[PDB]
C-alpha cells in the first residue's frame, strides 16, 4: 500500500495547492469589498452632514 499512500500523499499536495489558490482570489475579493464598504461609509459621512445644512 506504500504505493496507494504514494500516490494519494501526491495527490493530497495539488489539494492543497487549490486550497491556497483559493483562498488567494478569496484574499482580492475581500480586500475589493472592504474598500468598497471604505467608499460608502465616505458618502454616508458627509450626506449625514449636507442633511445638517439643510
Amino acid at each position: 500500500s506504500t504505493r496507494r499512500i504514494l500516490g494519494l500523499a501526491i495527490e493530497s499536495q495539488d489539494a492543497g495547492i487549490k486550497t491556497i489558490t483559493m483562498l488567494d482570489e478569496q484574499k482580492e475579493q475581500l480586500n475589493r469589498i472592504e474598500e468598497g464598504l471604505d467608499q460608502i461609509n465616505k458618502d454616508m459621512r458627509e450626506t449625514e452632514k449636507t442633511l445638517t445644512e439643510l
